[PDB]
DNA sequence: CACGTCTGCTCGGCTCGAGTGTTCGATCGCGACTGAGGACGAACGCGCCCCCACCCCCTTTTATAGGCGCCCTTC
């Protein structure tokens, strides 16, 4: 997220702007995307935007500049302020089939697998605080990440475990 | 002025109305044994409306995947 630090009109924004769409009638904020790092943004009336997609820190905080940037270009008063990464999402595979029943009776206390409802298991770590999504293929999704370290360390904890679980 | 007669006032007798109290239909309240031989559950219960306080839901991005609805195509 980043603030903008003043108020504006988003049906001017709307009107102004090439790459972007606006709904009262739907939802409060105006949309826009770049194909920059390709990302969305999300601009309130309040003054505060949100920023996804950008695949690194470096670039969300390059996209959100960008962002300022066209506001400024539409006469507006725009200030980089207040700029924070929330979340980070990472994957990877390990390329081996893998025992889930056991990891989930292993890992009671942690583990919530509903193979009815959705398909992988969800793990909740507690040490960076992470969530998650392992499937049967041996595919792994995570969230809930501030910084890349946790990821790795996230997953340089629960690897071991997985291939001790190797089918 | 004196005596007799007519008219008006007072004492007494009578009528009427209010007051006090009896009779009688009507309503209401209370009581009615012994013991067999057990047999196990049934559920809620002015409601609605206003105020208000707090927490949920809508959107977007992405890899990941079993599930599934729509529609095009073929039999």
């Amino acid at each position: 997220t980043v603030n903008l630090g003043c108020k504006l009109d988003l049906k001017t924004i709307a009107l102004r702007a090439r790459n972007a769409e606006y709904n009262p009638k739907r939802f409060a904020a105006v949309i826009m995307r770049i194909r920059e790092p390709r990302t969305t943004a999300l601009i309130f009336s309040s003054g505060k935007m949100v920023c996804t997609g950008a695949k690194s820190e470096e670039q969300s905080r390059l996209a959100a500049r960008k962002y300022a940037r066209v506001v400024q270009k539409l006469g507006f008063p725009a200030k980089f302020l207040d700029f924070k990464i929330q979340n980070m999402v990472g994957s990877c595979d390990v390329k081996f089939p893998i025992r889930l029943e056991g990891l989930v009776l292993t890992h009671q206390q942690f583990s919530s697998y509903e193979p009815e409802l959705f398909p992988g298991l969800i793990y909740r770590m507690i040490k960076p605080r992470i969530v998650l999504l392992i499937f049967v293929s041996g595919k792994v999704v995570l969230t809930g990440a501030k910084v890349r370290a946790e990821i790795y360390e996230a997953f340089e904890n629960i690897y071991p475990i997985l291939k001790g679980f190797r089918k």
